[PDB]
């Protein structure tokens, strides 16, 4: 009775410990090292030091698994010396199964399952801790660090991950066929730039301004198209896009420079998901790209970005 | 004595210990392109690994829940042999003899051992490790349906993945930087696209602009030139029964002999309840620009246009935590 109250406060204290670091284990090896070193020049207390052991995620996942392991060797092996004094030698497995349970639930399956709701905000939280341990096991990682001479885990939530998920709402209809290849889409869309997609000057058919008005025409249901960038004594030189419906419903004496709007001028360097937010915000069509020189370089439709979200995807 | 029977299950529980550890790493390790090479070739245990690498969740908690198991059990048998020869002492020998034990052959060993020989190593578990998979099926069950964690989750229960399940994974993604804070408003914003149907999107009937198939084209360029649409319907003698559509791009550009019912073309019907991320596609694959929806009836009820179901999904986008 004396030493069994000193014993139940080790198991409990262990069991902790085997939570901390079972738990810092999973926000710690989740965080980008892109997003690691943003949250570090924005200066947020934790970031710095959490960098650190992004430095070497060796060091990360030893002392979680050492800290961890001393921690779940301890909560038993009391476990078991508590349940002996109290149930003889029927106390070697009671004391067993009463640990385990523990260690599974509140040691291991549990801290994991919280770490993963508040990953960000955990991770700042025991960055210090843990890199605090990892120094004092210097010695045993030393030891499993030099043996790299003698010839990594991945987040709790992959992107893969996600979109597995999303493939299981295809399949359960959930989700429809179309929109899964657009949520696919929408993942491989948000890094892409408008000359990844534009028309190349070359291949792009517009008109001077000082041409015929009834000349525009001749393109137009020629080529048909239904919008033709204006351009002024120089292919470089853009400053309209012509709308043949306007030409159509155009008075006897209209010009080119009359039914000519002006341009949404965009760099090669645009991203596409921000300009299909764009142009759906002026009700416009089309937009003029220009080179890093002010030069034409291409147009852009809602129609070439509709394109890219509505491609069909592969099924895994 | 009892101390025989305690340092046989020490081993024992130890070698579990250490075959769970190296057959998570084995099954995890090995790339999804060598497993298909081994399906077709058709090898021992290989048709039993294509199916346990399905949920790469239910193979860690069969695993942990083995070497977890097996660990404390290792650390019971020191704690107990030790005090069964050092009293008291025992269980700081034993506390710390295992501490050391399941450290260098029921976890580190394990693993590097499984880091160079995944191949062979996943065959040869991918069995074992599935028998005990099907017997968590009861932990697998619960695990599935805790849908505030995001570690284990097996996905090989039934689960009911709504919008609202993937929701969850991608906010989560977002905090942890694998999805970018972009392109999970995009995510909502799509999710919520598809639940959106055509009537709610569409042009009233009560709005339509309209032509008879039989006027003239000196009528229907009149129309274009007022509306400033690009493309209108068509019925035949009742406002109810539409027949075709009619484009601008093709009446200005036509035959001296020609005619309204030759120019116009089939249209694509749809019922009220149509789903535009449907529609969207199928718009897009058929180069047409707008649809015609019918009520129950099968009566004119409106249209939608490619541009109407736009609209809907970048002005109207969603997005929460
Ligand atoms: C809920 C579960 C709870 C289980 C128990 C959790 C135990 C947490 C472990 C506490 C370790 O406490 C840790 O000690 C070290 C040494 O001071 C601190 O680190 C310190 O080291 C350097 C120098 O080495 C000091 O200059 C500086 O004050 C501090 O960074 C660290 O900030 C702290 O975090
Ligand atoms: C589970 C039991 C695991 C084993 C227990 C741990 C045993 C540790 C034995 C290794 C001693 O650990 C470590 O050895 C190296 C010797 O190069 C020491 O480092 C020394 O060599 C390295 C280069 O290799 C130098 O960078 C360093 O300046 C020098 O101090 C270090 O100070 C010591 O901390
Ligand atoms: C120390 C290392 C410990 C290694 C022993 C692990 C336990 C042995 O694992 C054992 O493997 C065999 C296949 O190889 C399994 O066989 C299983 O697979 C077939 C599948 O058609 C089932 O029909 C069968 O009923 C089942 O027993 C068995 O269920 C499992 O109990
Ligand atoms: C850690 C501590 C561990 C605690 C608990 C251990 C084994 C018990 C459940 O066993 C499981 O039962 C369900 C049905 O009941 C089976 O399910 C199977 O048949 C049922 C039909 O009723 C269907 O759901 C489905 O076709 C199939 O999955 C499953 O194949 C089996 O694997
Ligand atoms: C931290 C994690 C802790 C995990 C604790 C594990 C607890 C195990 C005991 C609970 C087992 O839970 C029980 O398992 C069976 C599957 O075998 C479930 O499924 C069974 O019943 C449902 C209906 O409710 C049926 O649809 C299904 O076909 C059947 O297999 C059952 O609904 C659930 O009531
Ligand atoms: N004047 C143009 N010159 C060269 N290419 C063009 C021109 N206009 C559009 N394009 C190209 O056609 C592709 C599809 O664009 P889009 O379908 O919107 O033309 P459109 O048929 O006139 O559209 P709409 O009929 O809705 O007005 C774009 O990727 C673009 O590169
Ligand atoms: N005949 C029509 N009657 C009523 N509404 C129409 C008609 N045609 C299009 N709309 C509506 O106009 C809006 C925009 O559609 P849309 O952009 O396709 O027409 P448009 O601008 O004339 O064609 P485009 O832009 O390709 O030249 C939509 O809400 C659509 O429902
Ligand atoms: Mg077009
Ligand atoms: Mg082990
Ligand atoms: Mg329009």
């Amino acid at each position: 009775i004396d030493l069994l109250i000193v014993e139940v406060v080790l198991f409990i204290a262990a069991l902790l410990f085997s939570g901390f670091f079972s738990s810092s284990e999973v926000a710690l090896i989740s965080i980008t090292r892109a997003k690691v070193h943003a949250l570090q020049s924005q200066g947020r207390k934790g970031a710095k030091a959490l960098d650190t052991l992004k430095r070497s995620t060796d060091a990360i996942q030893i002392t979680t698994l050492i800290g961890s392991t001393i921690a779940n060797v301890a909560v038993a092996s009391l476990a078991t010396a508590i349940g002996i004094t109290l149930y003889g030698n029927l106390g070697i497995a009671v004391g067993l199964v009463v640990a385990a349970v523990l260690v599974l639930v509140f040691g291991e399956i549990g801290p994991k399952m919280y770490a993963s709701r508040y990953t960000e905000e955990l991770a700042l939280r025991v960055s210090r801790p843990i890199l605090f341990f990892s120094k004092l096991l210097y010695p045993v990682l030393w030891v499993t660090d030099r043996i790299e001479q003698q010839f990594v885990t991945e987040p709790v939530v992959t992107e893969e991950e996600i979109k597995e998920w999303i493939d299981v709402g295809e399949e359960e209809g959930t989700i429809e066929e179309e929109e899964r290849d657009m949520l696919y889409s929408v993942l491989r869309f948000g890094d892409t730039t408008a000359r990844e997609v534009m028309t190349p000057r070359v291949d792009v058919v517009m008109i001077e301004d000082t041409a015929t008005l009834e000349s525009a025409l001749a393109i137009f249901n020629e080529t048909g198209f239904s919008r033709i960038p204006v351009y002024h004594e120089r292919i470089d030189n853009i400053v309209g896009l012509l709308n043949v419906k306007d030409v159509f419903s155009a008075q006897t004496s209209a010009t080119i420079r009359d039914l000519m709007y002006e341009p949404y001028f965009i760099p090669e360097s645009k991203k596409i998901d921000e300009l299909l937010k764009e142009l759906q915000v002026k009700k416009q069509h089309m937009a003029v790209v220009l080179d890093e020189y002010g030069s034409f370089a291409g147009i852009v439709t809602v129609e070439d970005m509709l394109e890219e979200l509505v491609l069909e995807h592969h099924h895994h």
